[PDB]
């Protein structure tokens, strides 16, 4: 693909708001627009920035961030602003968070199974994200659309694929299982492995020994299905990203109303405890009325 070059004495630069992988990401304004960039912190990191800038030049889809263009010196993305802050933020953050409803988590997987999938379709080679979680899922226009960025590429093993840790030829599927705990994630508003805590590696012998999130109480059949076929320890018995976006399409018939925006405040007692099955946040009445009147 291509790049728009960029003058970096014409980006104002405001406040840091968050960082990746590698790099460090600021608020900024740019040629009256409001802007995020992504500035090296080190010379050490040039090699990781220029190939994601590579392959970020090729990609284009709805669902993955917009870069405006790039600068060379000093090395730096100019992306899109995000209003809503990551998917993170917005599940866990400082109060007042927002309230959301079943078709919002399901809108948001959609989308994100959406992006990952035009990656796994890239042609010649197919482009992994590796590092799908929500810190690196930013919402746009009032929480409703989502947006993958990141991508190609630690805090992370909660979302991480059990072929990932043990140095094992992984693939595509490794995104799969990440998308699966996520969609459990958006549906209870629960940290996934919170309980078990303490440094990186004690989650990794969890999920290694076949640990995974708790099952949801009233959770739907056909998507208690899709989601623990995601999170399999054999990465062949998952389902492939373009099987889940046919899926979770035909899935949003019963989920109307994804493009309200988040505009409720939510007071927070998350019923914790009650060891095995969990409540989920978002409610399903509705999906199940719905379902009945297709069905019977
Ligand atoms: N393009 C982007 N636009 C906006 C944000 C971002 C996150 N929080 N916030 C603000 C939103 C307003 C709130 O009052 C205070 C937090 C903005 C962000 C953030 Cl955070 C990231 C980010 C995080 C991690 C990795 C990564 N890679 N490329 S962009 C990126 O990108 C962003």
């Amino acid at each position: 693909g291509s790049l728009h070059m960029i003058d970096y004495k014409e980006i104002e630069v405001e406040e840091v708001v968050g960082r990746g992988a590698f790099g460090v990401v600021c608020k900024a304004k740019w040629r009256a627009k409001d802007v995020a960039i992504k500035q090296i912190e080190s010379e050490s990191e040039r090699k990781a920035f220029i190939v994601e800038l590579r392959q970020l030049s090729r990609v284009n889809h709805p669902n993955i961030v917009k870069l405006y263009g790039a600068c060379l010196n000093p090395v730096c993305l100019v992306m899109e602003y995000a209003e809503g802050g990551s998917l993170y933020n917005v599940l866990h953050g400082a109060e007042p968070l927002p309230y959301y409803t079943a078709a919002h988590a399901m809108s948001w997987c959609l989308q994100c199974s959406q992006g990952v999938a035009y990656l796994h379709s890239m042609q010649p080679k197919a482009l992994i994200h590796r590092d799908l979680k929500p810190p690196n899922l930013l919402l746009v226009a009032g929480g409703t659309v989502l947006k993958i960025c990141d991508f190609g590429t630690k805090g992370s093993a909660a979302w991480m694929a059990p072929e990932v840790f043990e140095g094992s030829n992984y693939s595509e599927k490794c995104d799969v299982f990440s998308w699966g705990i996520i969609l459990w994630e958006v549906i209870t508003r629960r940290k996934p492995f919170d309980e078990i805590g303490g440094p990186a590696f004690r989650i990794m012998w969890a999920v290694h020994n076949g640990t995974r999130p708790p099952l949801i109480k009233n959770l739907p059949k056909p998507i208690e299905s899709l989601m623990t076929r995601c999170w399999s320890k054999d990465p062949s018995q998952r389902p492939s990203m373009e099987e889940i976006v046919k899926i979770m399409t035909h899935l949003m018939r019963y989920f109307p109303g994804a493009d309200e925006p988040l505009q409720y405040p939510c007071q927070h007692s998350l019923p914790p405890g009650e060891d095995g099955r969990v409540e989920p946040y978002v409610d399903f009445a509705e999906f199940y009325r719905l379902w009945s009147v297709d069905h019977g």
